[PDB]
């Protein structure tokens, strides 16, 4: 699994479950083309977005729909979404920690 | 001023100085239009991006060039940039402070929103 | 002033107001001795805890009472407090800003250290 | 496993390996008694600190030796350690994200 996303909820102290995200790859004309997507599981994790053969070097964007998540909980959020943009050039775990008015994101980059 | 951005360096324990950023506003046709830009001062702050009159309702994007910042310090970071996207002023005018805390493989962003 | 603490609320997107905190300094015999205390203002800041003369070299602890803060807002948080422990002024006097960002099950703390 | 600690390195983008920590339980006389300890594995995780029978209600402190970790990497740290103090009253995952001048800690509290 070349790419995994994990999302946590800092208000409830839990995995952030059923959070939708899309992954985009930067095209030559500077636009973002959809590449993959999914929703986090009960453990707040999203696996299997891509394979090693498909996951080639490039600039990737993970757009996490944090707003819909907070809406479902009845809490006013600040951000429209959380966006993680990076050059891939390895095993990637993107972790996102969510609060209504704040988020943090980290990458744990491992050599398989 | 209604919009201010503060950037901190979590490796050096300092303001993140000379950090470039660009602000966009989502147009009627859904494209991102250039709104404002600047770089952080010696205190890591960027003031005077907009005015109360110009800063109307809408969806705004702040793209902070964190990669150039890390690169100038000799570090190859993970992120291309740090991006903050938010609806502003939909219940009337507010003052927004966007704070970003930077590490080479991680960033945190927070908003302090006050009613003037 | 050489030591300042700023506290923010990540749920409301606001300064964390009226947050109590106590500062300790490690004595020669390794016990924590009371150094200073106070609470955050309307801007979430606590100034005037110490002076350049009093704030000598040593190991300092800031215990921020985050639990009372969350409890007054009707929330049962995870942490008893947020604690910042650090050696100060060991290369000469510095100004320290301690920033804490609070959520019910998470907190982040950063230090901005500047040479006056 | 009633209690797990996970530590990440925000400078290197990796698990924080070989990080020592001690766990204390608050005694009746207000002092901290050692309860358990260990070092994070290659995956930055520390498992098996306690069992369900031993892990009774109380106030617990996890003292993470972040200073020794940064020292080993040749980077000047700000903090003496990272301290996580909480009332236990469930499955606990304490995650700590480390930078030289900053740390964040979150709890992911699960019902088994
Ligand atoms: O450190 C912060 C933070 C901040 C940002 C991200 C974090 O994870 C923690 C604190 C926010 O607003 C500030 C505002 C300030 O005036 C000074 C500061 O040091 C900060
Ligand atoms: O909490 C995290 C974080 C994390 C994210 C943001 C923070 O501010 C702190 C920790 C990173 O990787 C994980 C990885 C995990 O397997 C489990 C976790 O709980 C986390």
């Amino acid at each position: 699994c070349p790419l995994m996303v994990k999302v946590l909820d800092a208000v409830r102290g839990s995995p952030a479950i059923n959070v939708a995200m899309h992954v985009f790859r930067k095209a030559a004309d500077d636009t973002w083309e959809p590449f993959a997507s999914g929703k986090t599981s009960e453990s707040g994790e999203l696996h299997g977005l891509t394979t090693e053969e498909e996951f080639v070097e490039g600039i990737y964007k993970v757009e996490i729909d944090t707003k819909s998540y907070w809406k479902a909980l009845g809490i006013s959020p600040f951000h429209e979404h959380a966006e993680v943009v990076f050059t891939a050039n390895r095993r990637y775990t993107i972790a996102a920690l969510l609060s209504p008015y704040s988020y943090s994101t980290t990458a744990v980059v491992t050599n398989p």
